This record gives structure tokens, C-alpha cells and sequence, in this order.
């Protein structure tokens, strides 16, 4: 009960910040989460043994892959910690609890590819899920994980807080489909715009929910110009041995996923930032203000690839 997570001084004040990361030690981050959980939603509201114990099966079912693994689940996590933080009275308590697990849960079982590779490959889960493949996937996965023994961390919520919170995570795992994006952002602009924006509105709740999921799952391109350089690295390394496998098909791959084009890949990211990441933190930061630092860093880093691009580096 009055057994605090304490973080040492850099991490303490850097893990308020949108732009920290967890850095390169697996075995803290588990305690970066239950900190994130403590001071996001309270001491209270999960029991720490099934808190700790779904963390780690959780970790177990993420695989070894360059880029959608246990460290990007708690890098979207603490993303959404920040967005939390900083906008306090914003949410409901039910939100608060679901919204970090679902960003810790929202890749489980991650095998590095895309719903569009499943699909030409005709994996299983392609058949069971015509749509957000992967996503559907993740949810099932999150719901199974709960369903352990001394695993359901939300066995103290009403039978109606239940169905509410399971209802939040599945909403905001399915909208971390980049494919879902692009509809749900032009809904959202054109609401704010015409003011039928309406925090009240549970519809309207679940689109601005669904765009707070993209902008954490895109959050490597808000850090320090290095870890968005670095992590870029691992993006590509998967992207490429998707290309290989599509190459494996007799399919010729999307030059994004072709390391024979590995050449281009700062002009792939110019058309990313202008197509996805700076119209989402834009979007954002008009409905949530206090998010403006994600904007801001998006901008800085779309000024670095445009400075790689020019041969300054
Ligand atoms: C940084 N960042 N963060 C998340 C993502 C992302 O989209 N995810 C979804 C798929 O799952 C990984 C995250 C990215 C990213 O780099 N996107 C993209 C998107 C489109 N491109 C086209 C090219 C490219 C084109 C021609 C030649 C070479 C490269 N390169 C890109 C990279
Ligand atoms: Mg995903
Ligand atoms: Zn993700």
C-alpha cells in the first residue's frame, strides 16, 4: 500500500517530459510502467502482485523483433502517460487505467509484419480478421493475458466498469491501424473546425481516444533528433525483411520495405512527416493544447531529415 516506485533524479524529472526515453535497460522498464500507473491513475487502483505479474506476461508475449517489441509497448505507454499528464481533468478515471494498458498491450504478439504481408501470404489470422489483422489480433491477445489466473487486474471494477474499460482498450488498440488514420483525423479537423466537437459525445470521445493512440505509436519521431534517427533504423530493418519475404512470394515489394532503395528512405521520410506524423500532432494539439511539445518536436525532427536530404548530414 505505501510501497512507492521511485525513480532515480533523472528519471524522475525526463519521464514527465514528452520526449524521454526509457533507455537502454529491459529490467527498469517494468518499474517505469507501474511509476507511469501510480501517478497517472493512483497507488489504488491496481493491486500491485496482478499488476506485476500481468506486466510480465505481457513482456513474455512481445517477440524478438527489431522494432515491434516489449520496448516500443512501453515507449507508446509512456507517450500516453505524458499526453494524461498533462491534460488532468480531461479524462475519466476508467479512461486513465485502460488507456496505459492498452498502449502497453496494443502490439502483443508482433511477428514484424504488415496486415498487407498476412494478407498475400495468406497467413491464418487473415482469415479470422479481413481487417486491422494485426490489431484485432493484439486485442485477442490482451483479452487472454486478463483471463490468466491472479492476471485480471480489473477484477475490482463493476460488472458495467468492466465492459466500459475492455470497450475503451479494444476501441483504442484497433485505432493504432494506421489504415483507420487517415478517416479519423478528417472527422475530427472538420469537427473541430465546423465547433460540432463535443467532449461529451462518447463517438466523438473514441475519435479523439483513437487520434491520442496514433500520435503514441508515432512518437519516435518527437524525441531527440538520435533516438528518431536510431529507432528509424529499426523500423527499416523490419520493413526490409518484409520486402525480402515479399521479394520470397514473386511479389516486387513498396520501395518503403525494398533495401535495394535504402538510397531514398530521406525523401520516404519527408512524405511520412507531411502525409502522417505532422497532421496528426497537429490535429491533436488543437483539441489538446498542452500536447503542443509532440508538435513541436515532429517539426524539429522534419528539419533534420530535410537537412540529411541537402548533405548537411
Ligand atoms: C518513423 N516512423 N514511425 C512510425 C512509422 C510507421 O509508419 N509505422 C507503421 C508501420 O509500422 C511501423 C511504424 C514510421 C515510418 O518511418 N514510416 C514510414 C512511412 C512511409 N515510408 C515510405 C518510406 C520510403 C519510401 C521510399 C523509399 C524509401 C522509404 N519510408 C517510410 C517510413
Ligand atoms: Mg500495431
Ligand atoms: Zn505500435
Amino acid at each position: 500500500g505505501l510501497m512507492q516506485f521511485t525513480l532515480p533524479v533523472r528519471l524522475c524529472k525526463e519521464i514527465e517530459l514528452f520526449h524521454f526515453d526509457i533507455g537502454p535497460f529491459e529490467n527498469m522498464w517494468p518499474g517505469i510502467f507501474v511509476y507511469m500507473v501510480h501517478r497517472s491513475c493512483g497507488t489504488s487502483c491496481f493491486e500491485l502482485e496482478k499488476l506485476c505479474r500481468f506486466i510480465m506476461s505481457v513482456k513474455k508475449n512481445y517477440r524478438r523483433v527489431p522494432y515491434h517489441n516489449w520496448k516500443h509497448a512501453v515507449t507508446v505507454a509512456h507517450c500516453m502517460y505524458a499526453i494524461l499528464q498533462n491534460n488532468h481533468t480531461l479524462f475519466t478515471d476508467l479512461e486513465r487505467k485502460g488507456l496505459l494498458i492498452a498502449c502497453l498491450c496494443h502490439d502483443l504478439d508482433h511477428r514484424g509484419f504488415s496486415n498487407s504481408y498476412l494478407q498475400k501470404f495468406d497467413h491464418p489470422l487473415a482469415a479470422l480478421y479481413s481487417t486491422s489483422t494485426m490489431e484485432q489480433h493484439h486485442f485477442s491477445q490482451t483479452v487472454s493475458i486478463l483471463q490468466l489466473e491472479g492476471h485480471n487486474i480489473f477484477s475490482t471494477l463493476s460488472s458495467s466498469e468492466y465492459e466500459q474499460v475492455l470497450e475503451i482498450i479494444r476501441k483504442a488498440i484497433i485505432a493504432t491501424d494506421l489504415a483507420l488514420y487517415f478517416g479519423n483525423r478528417k472527422q475530427l479537423e472538420e469537427m473541430y473546425q465546423t465547433g460540432s466537437l463535443n467532449l461529451n459525445n462518447q463517438s466523438h470521445r473514441d475519435r479523439v481516444i483513437g487520434l491520442m493512440m496514433t500520435a503514441c505509436d508515432l512518437c519516435s519521431v518527437t524525441k531527440l533528433w538520435p533516438v528518431t534517427k536510431l529507432t528509424a533504423n529499426d523500423i527499416y530493418a523490419e520493413f526490409w525483411a518484409e520486402g525480402d519475404e515479399m521479394k520470397k512470394l514473386g511479389i516486387q515489394p513498396i520501395p518503403m520495405m525494398d533495401r535495394d532503395k535504402k538510397d531514398e528512405v530521406p525523401q520516404g521520410q519527408l512524405g511520412f512527416y507531411n502525409a502522417v506524423a505532422i497532421p496528426c500532432y497537429t490535429t491533436l494539439t488543437q483539441i489538446l493544447p498542452p500536447t503542443e511539445p509532440l508538435l513541436k518536436a515532429c517539426r524539429d525532427n522534419l528539419s533534420q531529415w530535410e537537412k540529411v536530404i541537402r548533405g548537411e548530414e
